[PDB]
């Protein structure tokens, strides 16, 4: 579902930017949501395909939410201030479930963690070059 939404261009109308902006808030809640559940389960294959979806999902919001971003970010700042705030606890949360694949050093799960590192690096340092 989150890979076919398309950025639009800064042209564009303020209903659909509001429309897929609050699409992409409910896209990371509901990434957030399915993050947390892992908390409760272990069983290392979950956390295996939780690890690969969620990098592909990371990637994905690098690739084609930040186009949004750019374009709705002069009028839309409450909005874009939720999103951002909204992903930085699953930052977090990915973070500490890297954390937790280092800890027991699963093989299978440690090939993972490194692509996903590199695209949260590459996110922050995104949103520190936004700020400003």
């Amino acid at each position: 579902t989150v890979k076919k939404i398309e950025p639009g261009t800064a042209a564009d109308s303020q209903q659909i930017h509001e429309e897929k902006l609050l699409y992409w808030n409910m896209a990371v809640r509901d990434f957030s949501i399915l993050i947390n559940l892992i908390k409760v389960f272990d069983s290392h294959p979950v956390l295996h395909v939780c690890l690969k979806y969620g990098r592909l999902f990371v990637e994905a919001f690098l690739k084609q939410c930040m186009p949004l971003l750019d374009f709705s970010f002069r009028k839309h700042r409450e909005d874009v201030l939720s999103l951002l705030e909204t992903f930085q606890l699953d930052t977090r949360l990915l973070h500490h479930l890297c954390g937790h694949s280092k800890i027991h050093q699963d093989t299978r799960l440690t090939q993972h963690v490194p692509l996903l590192k590199k695209t949260l690096e590459l996110l922050v340092c995104r949103v520190k070059a936004m700020l400003t």
